[PDB]
């Protein structure tokens, strides 16, 4: 019997937290991976946190130049969500220095990117084992979400991309079923570029809200049917939720075309409900600190900037980074829809602070059917640490 | 099938150690956390501990101001019974700095308290996944038990407080079914003060004793029909078991009022076993040292200050604090009566202490047949740390 | 259904290691309990290692004193057979420092003494929760096998033991059934000395191999119908397998009185194969160095000094101490007899070397169909540690 | 139910990764064991990291002169695969200096040989208890594959040896059943030479690819029916896969016979793909640094040396040293024929480095359809650690 994911996202008018880890506060003393990229998904039994390992631990000389992205000890491991990713709770997932995981009713499916940058290859792990491979089809960086991939009536849908992360890329869609890759898709976007999607099940479709690396400041979203027929465009709403990014006023927005001017960026995620959306953005406008999820009537089809709720996470004297998406499966919280929720990851150490390391800790919040009151679930870590000294 | 707890709690003449988990001298060395307000609840399979975090390490720099009470760091985890609060064998539960958890026969329910203190949330988590949401309906640091709450034939019942630390404040009672509240109360108690119960099952009810933070050195009672129409007053025996409280002689007793006319308070418990009154309390009348337990013949309903046994767990030279009930499932222990039993927190460190840190360990006992020796379980950890040095 | 417990003791010629979990040696840089008197006890399903924690850890400054017997920090806790007493994988048994585990075929039922030496209570535990009580009727350090204790057909037998440990002293069986007690009797043993037994199934009984303190270099012998009458004495053999102890040459040998003028002791095991005995001693006649194992012909029903097979596990160079019995269940070895079993405990630190503290690790060896060459599975911890420094 | 295994192995054109632990380096403040000669394998459910520990962890005082290769604080332990080899997620398995282990379909099989040199005795586990008993048959360091044994419709097949290590020895083939010795047999190879064979099912038989200490540079190969009677002889294949081994010009080959002068070797795999074979060997040849992977047309029954297909895993640059074959289970991959895999040991320390210890982590890949770029999964420690300094 598989886990359906048929239904449709609830609409809810407020998140309360799930889970804290507090890693890197725990790692001044205890066992815990360096690492980047958490991401949480689930099981009908359980909700994981995955994550990327420096291959090396907090306060140890080997988490020097933790800031490089890929290496050839990183890997995807997992615990439970809201433990911290120690060594001894930690599930070994798959080598990886980019990666996505995602349950299916019976297993797990997780994919892992690693190797050399020109010509990576992406294993395919089911149940924890090795089942397929995708090789680097453009020869640049193979990489993927860095979330929670989709997976609907038994089968499990994710994104890929390879080519220049400063120019047209490529982007691709897998579909597998247990394991097995039974399809694939080439997007076609020019002037488009996604990275890093966050993924969830929205009507038995595949709803995405993307990072642009290129120009864009607003969102690339796309909508993926099961066979794999896509809508890619942007995300509507006249807010921009990239980072770095404009004023919200000398901005304007498009369904269509990416806005903005200003390159780089920064992992995030949106809920469609129904016309609106939650998007999800940093505080600030040029520095990854701080986070809000905001409401926009009417903003996944529309180019509105109409805020009717609002909600702060992270304030902005606080670091915070990458954000993604994921759903609770029916089978766990007992709604007849699926309820969003969202993780932060929490940046910590360089570039913007005084470390030999980098790595970063995680908040989970979850859709409610009421407004929650803004706070700081901040990282609260003290820097430098001991092996800074 | 649910876990019905529909008996009466057994009548025991004395109590035996269940566990001890030397927690803190353990995180001498041991990767233990810094927490504050454990709690024993069981299922039918296991009994877990459960406590707050600091999201930190004893020994380590984190544990700096471990003495405050509120934290966006602060968690709910849980561990096996006797087991030490450490990182590898916990349970991520809720993001809170005040909680409650029980189990239903079926599933974990935890309510995890979180936020800023003018407009808290209270996060219900059900099977490790939020589910329901209580916010702040007085803005003034909503709390609860900081124990076991309690499960019968399915509902989960338990008590929470909004307003006030030291005058007038606002009570409601909680009912909730798989995660999902199906009802609330507020309790009418002018002229009283209600933090902190320790709750328990008693022929299908939930009877729960108190602490009156506000005048009251007695413990205000509580007990909830299933239907939430509620009996509220103050445990009518003639001896005090709060502290700060006056002498036993200097004092008199009220089953309805608060007596005493000192102000503060700790956490504690009592077991009805008819008329009678298993009672806890500090050997200390002005600080937290020392614990032993009184039974008051006629003491639920009279204010009576007869004591027929006595039995002391913690001597008064050995530091003590919070203390609460729970009760084992019949399934567990093979009665056919519910066992009563309680934990006793053991608070280390500031403010009585040479240290930067606050931390505690527990002891837990059990209602067996026979009276058994005074003793004192005590912490034992040896103050100050190497963190503190 | 129960693991009924019922068959001979097979017919082994000599032992193979089963495991050893370098206690000490992780202790040095790992996170290992301190403690003593650790023994094994198996289940349908697996074989466990019980221990007596100090309440502390190698390498702590918590580890000073742990030479002393009795405090109220030590407790049972136990892991997987041959892994270290480590905190990660420890489950929480019982408060005690005396103890004896063992599994029914349903469930662990373990018996962890505790409380002030003139009135300590037996905490009786079943599946991990408290649920009888015995207190000392004699008034001077109850206290038990120290070993695995019995079970046949769902009911549990062990041997207790109350009074001075140097002269006349009182000894009981205990039977229980799902961890309530069913069943006790008083042992008339005049002139007699009985402490920590080690003791397994044979023939559908318990068959106990003990220890004398008071003034016997023979064990005691006992062997326990499931109605509680019971046959007492000492073992046969004309040679003496307690530490201090004589010449083989100097002594006799009785089946019924104490023999060897000398007293102390330290705790032992045996082994009836017939009218045989495998009989376990330390290879120093003073000291707790060196173990071996040794086959007397008809040793089990004469004052025999027959040696048919020996086996040095333990040299002379390395410390040793403790060892007990226990047996494989048919369920896990696939036998139709029941495998007899033993561990040694391998004491270092004070009072014999260099250290503030005091620990064992532990070695476990099976009955094979075969003669199995000496060696020594020794200790192997280099000391003093760093905390000695 | 068993686990059949009775199909072909697949044809695979390359190797994806499956795992990588970074053992060592996380080491360097993890709790990690001391270890050497791990390998994995797998049951219908996992696949686990087999190792032998040193007695001792990483960073600590006990790891001096773990170049030492047979002591008796050497014990067999398991981790998922992937997982480091740390204390807290380790399963004790066997006392053991040398080892095999595989599953049945039902449980576990696990061979520990340890004791003295001259008497060696290997005690056979299954399901976590010893069985059986196999002594040292011709007196001088018994030992066996030191990777997966072979399970094949409920019986397991593996191969020891016995005598000198440079010149003719003794090897046996040994069968199981649910632990329990049900045959044996003695291979006949004059002037040959088989240590540490790396086996897999095949056809329903089991094929093996051994070391040669004595003169050859090739690879013994073995294949084994159930009944025991078996084909011994020698890679066929034009290319040596040993080291040392001398260039590959200067070669010849041979089915049948040891060709290539230098002694000495290093354990490895090879598997049959028809009439080819992927032979595994180190980069270096004189050295154990660099790994890379060849499939030889024609390789497995002539002395070919045609190479359609390279991969290199790890750089020449980098240590790396034993390697071993295991198989997934049809269970666990979903295919219809059985997914070959292979494991590299990566040494560190002495006697190639600046330690006074010697460790290794590992590196795991999978049989995949595709060919694979060819990069270094390196092991990454930093050397000397702080116990060197
Ligand atoms: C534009 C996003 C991708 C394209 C190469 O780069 C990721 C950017 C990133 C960041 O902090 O902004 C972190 C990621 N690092 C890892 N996944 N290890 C970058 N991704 C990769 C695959 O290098
Ligand atoms: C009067 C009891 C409550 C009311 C605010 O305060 C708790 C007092 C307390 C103590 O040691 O006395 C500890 C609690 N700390 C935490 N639960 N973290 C106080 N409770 C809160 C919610 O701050
Ligand atoms: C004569 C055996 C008993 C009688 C009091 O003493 C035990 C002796 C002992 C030893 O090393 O010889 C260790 C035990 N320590 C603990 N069990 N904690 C002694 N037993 C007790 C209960 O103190
Ligand atoms: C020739 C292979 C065997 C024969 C005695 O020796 C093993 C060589 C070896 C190495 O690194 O080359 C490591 C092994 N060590 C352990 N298994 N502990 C050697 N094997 C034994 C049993 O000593
Ligand atoms: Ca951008
Ligand atoms: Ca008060
Ligand atoms: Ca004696
Ligand atoms: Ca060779």
């Amino acid at each position: 019997t598989y886990m359906n994911n048929t239904e449709a996202i609830c609409d809810v008018k407020g998140f309360a937290p799930f889970s804290k880890d507090n890693g890197i506060r725990i790692g001044s003393r205890g066992h815990i991976f360096v690492i980047r990229e958490p991401f949480v998904s689930c099981s009908p039994i359980e909700c994981r946190t995955f994550f990327l390992t420096q291959g090396s631990l907090l306060n140890d000389k080997h988490s020097n130049g933790t800031v490089k992205d890929r290496s050839p000890f990183r890997t995807l491991m997992s615990v439970k969500v809201g433990q911290s990713p120690n060594v001894y709770q930690a599930r070994f997932e798959a080598v990886a220095w980019s990666a996505t995981a995602c349950h299916d009713g019976k297993k797990w499916m997780t994919v892992g990117v690693t190797g050399p940058d020109s010509k990576a290859v992406a294993v395919i792990h089911y149940g924890g084992v090795p089942t397929d491979v995708i090789n680097s089809w453009a020869g640049d960086i193979l990489r993927t979400q860095e979330s929670s991939c989709t997976c609907i009536q038994g089968d499990c849908y994710w994104v890929m991309t390879d080519g220049p992360a400063n120019r047209q890329a490529q982007y691709r869609i897998y579909k597998a079923n247990q394991g097995r890759i039974i399809g694939q898709a080439d997007i076609s976007f020019n002037g488009g570029h996604i990275e890093e999607c966050s993924c969830y099940p929205n009507d038995g479709k595949v709803e995405c809200v993307c990072r642009d690396n290129w120009t864009g400041t607003n969102r690339p979203v796309l909508v993926i049917s099961p066979d794999l027929s896509y809508r890619v465009g942007y995300l509507c709403a006249g807010i921009p939720s990239d980072t770095p990014r404009g004023e919200d006023a000398q901005f304007t927005g498009s369904c269509t075309s990416p806005m903005g001017n200003q390159g780089y960026g920064v992992k995030g995620f949106g809920f469609r409900q129904g016309t609106d959306v939650w998007m999800g953005r940093t505080i600030s406008r040029t520095s990854r600190s701080g986070f809000e999820i905001l409401r926009i009537k009417n903003g996944w089809t529309q180019t509105s900037k109409e805020q009717v709720r609002k909600q702060v996470v992270v304030d902005n004297l606080n670091w915070s980074g990458y954000s993604g998406s994921f759903t609770l499966p029916v089978e766990l919280s007992g709604k007849d829809c699926l309820v969003p929720c969202f993780w932060v990851e929490m940046i910590r150490g360089k570039p913007e602070e005084k470390t030999i390391w980098t790595s970063s800790s995680s908040i989970v919040m979850c859709g409610v059917d009421y407004e929650i009151a803004d706070w700081s679930w901040h990282d609260g870590a003290i820097l430098p640490f001991d092996i800074d000294k």
